[PDB]
């Protein structure tokens, strides 16, 4: 449904707003675009000068998973440059990594707000590039080294740059790639530079690129369940989030961003299991063996996750407006059991979380079961914790 996730979107006052600047030609204008969002304080900003689409629609799975070992898969957003089912997913955990990125910067640097441009050098490591810009299926990388001075302080940056179809965006506000772990927002330097240019801070926005889903509901908790899974078997995955979005807001807003961002994360996590994929990991694999995992995330067989029933959870813990429920499933004529929480709100009920505490099923936590066993829980009509 091309239409089906439209409709569920809130176009914040923010996302309202028209972008003047169609592109950047060259990487300089992406990192001072970056450098005056940051300046702002101005996230919508910021986002826009992101490579959220870019990056979500072209990145090689293989090469990227070959940089970065240790991450395991469900740390890494979905694959939708093999698989598009999987965009708002991707587009979604990308957004909050890209604002805790810029929330990073804005707390290790004080008085980010006085930021004044001194000088922006690109690195010199051809080797380091190209690699990135494989990585990233692009047409090139560019490490930037960026002298800012705020007040007497002077601080060095590091933001990696990537272009695709000749129009480049921020990939990381961070040395490496975005999903790089332990990286620093910055480094203080002991001397300070003289400012190389007029470096000319702008304030167009660039375009949209990300996305805040509206609160929807239904008037009982299992149809809440119930239309949740039929947007998984339709690829709705937008209204999919928009099930467990629990509040609107007039502009856009980091938090509830970051909450759909983790939202996305623990979707994904619940389709990994019924893939048998949550528990994958990156290390010690060929090129072969990467490749068949990738050929494991295909998501065209959601079409068959068919839910069996919604069975509700007999606990202390329920109050009148937060419930648990079990969903008893057939993927692909294998049997699970999910657990899930939901919450009351004014219009009817929403997911509050893919986990089921009063049943040990943890977020996106998918239990297999025999055939026995599935057919033993379908003729209950109440789980006891």
């Amino acid at each position: 449904g091309k239409k089906e996730e439209s409709e569920v979107l809130n176009v914040t006052e923010s996302l309202q707003k028209e972008s003047e600047i169609t592109s950047f030609s060259e990487e300089e204008e992406a990192v001072l675009y970056m450098l005056s969002a940051l300046k702002k304080n101005d996230l919508d900003m910021a986002l826009r000068g992101c490579a959220i689409d870019e990056t979500a629609l072209q990145i090689n799975f293989v090469k990227t998973a070959e940089e970065l070992p240790g991450m395991q898969l469900i740390d890494l957003p979905a694959p939708t440059s093999d698989y598009s089912y999987y965009f708002p997913l991707t587009s979604a955990e990308m957004t909050k990594a890209y604002i805790e990125q810029f929330e990073e910067l804005s707390t290790e640097i004080p008085e980010i707000e006085t930021l004044e441009v001194l000088e922006i050098a690109e690195k010199k490591e051809k080797e380091r590039e190209e690699q990135l810009a494989e990585c990233l299926a692009a047409q090139e990388v560019s490490e930037l080294e960026i002298y800012v001075k705020c007040g007497e302080q002077s601080y060095r940056l590091g933001f990696t740059a990537v272009q695709y179809e000749k129009n480049w965006k921020i990939h990381s506000l961070k040395e490496g790639l975005l999903y790089e772990t332990d990286i620093p927002a910055c480094v203080q330097m002991e001397e300070m530079r003289e400012a190389k240019k007029t470096y000319v801070l702008p304030n167009q926005l660039t375009g949209a690129n990300y996305f805040q889903a509206m609160p929807i509901s239904e008037k009982t908790p299992q149809r809440a369940v119930e239309q949740f899974i039929y947007a998984i078997e339709k690829g709705d995955l937008t209204r999919a989030l928009a099930f467990a979005t629990t509040e609107s807001s007039q502009d856009t807003s980091p938090e509830l961003l970051k909450k759909q961002g983790e939202y996305a994360k623990e979707l994904k996590t619940m389709l990994y299991g019924f893939l048998g994929t949550e528990d994958a990991r990156l290390y010690g694999k060929s090129e072969e063996q990467l490749n068949k995992l990738r050929g494991k995330l295909n998501p065209e067989y959601m079409v068959y996750l068919d839910l069996i029933k919604v069975i509700p959870i007999e606990t202390e813990e329920n109050t009148e407006t937060v419930k648990q429920y079990a969903g008893l499933y057939s993927y692909n004529g294998k049997n699970y059991l999910t657990g899930y929480t939901l919450c009351r709100q004014e219009d009817g009920w929403q997911i509050q979380s893919l986990s089921a505490p009063a049943l040990s099923l943890e977020s996106g936590e998918v239990m297999r079961l025999s055939k026995e066993e599935s057919r033993k829980t379908s003729e209950q009509s109440v789980l006891k914790a």
